């Protein structure tokens, strides 16, 4: 996260850190008691070796009571995802076993009305992704409020021209953004998840390029399908 500050410790339980050999890769989202949503190119590279789910974490290296490193019985990414697109960038991880859940560990609400958030909306947006363009990597969970961008400014010739489909949205990215090591992370508009923070390579901090993050509105029906 750029331009942000440290979060409140385990104020955002549902939060998760999927890590490749006891590395954190991508950030995640507890949406049940045994599911994680990320992105699907997170899993592209997760290929080479053991993927695991921290959960109840607020420092990636420190004990903390609440923490807890799953293990992963299963990752169904979507079907329609490609290697060289960000569409349906989407990747749900089955844990070897339902997550206590407490305080510090909850899942979160996430959004079946496929209604766009209204522009200039606050979400807030959180990671253990880099934190300065020197590729800095915090220890603690570090987090960001990003005011949604109408659906029309972000698909401008100067932006995404065209890159931008009803499945995707955008947050302003003056000098605030999420960027690498924050993608499959949560964006949260009014206490309910509204959107994940798609992968592959972009600038950050850049407002001439938004950040974009995929609805998951829009995927209700996979989603459902896959918990089922």
């Amino acid at each position: 996260i750029l331009g942000g500050r440290e979060a409140e410790a385990h104020a955002r339980p549902y939060m998760a850190s999927v890590q490749l050999n006891g590395a954190h890769l991508c950030g995640g989202v507890l949406v049940a008691e045994q599911w994680v949503l990320s992105a699907a190119h997170c899993l592209e590279d997760a290929a080479d070796g053991k993927v695991q789910v921290l959960l109840g974490a607020h420092s990636l290296s420190q004990p903390e009571p609440s923490k807890r490193l799953y293990d992963v019985l299963r990752a169904v990414p979507h079907p329609d995802s490609q290697p060289d697109t960000i569409d349906h960038d989407l990747l749900l991880l089955q844990l070897s076993e339902k997550a206590t859940l407490g305080p510090a560990v909850r899942p979160l609400p996430w959004q079946r009305v496929d209604r766009d958030v209204a522009p200039g909306t606050l979400c807030d947006v959180a990671g253990w992704g880099i934190v300065n363009h020197a590729g800095r990597r915090p220890d603690s969970l570090q987090h960001v409020l990003l005011p949604v961008l109408d659906r029309a400014t972000c698909n401008r010739r100067t932006h995404h021209d065209g890159a931008i489909t009803e499945r995707l949205m955008c947050a302003e990215s003056n000098r605030r953004d999420s960027c690498k090591g924050d993608s499959g992370g949560p964006l949260v508009c009014g206490g309910v998840l509204e959107g994940v923070v798609t992968s592959g390579s972009r600038v950050c901090g850049n407002r001439k390029k938004p950040g974009i993050y995929t609805r998951v509105a829009s995927y209700a029906a996979w989603i459902d399908s896959v918990l089922a």
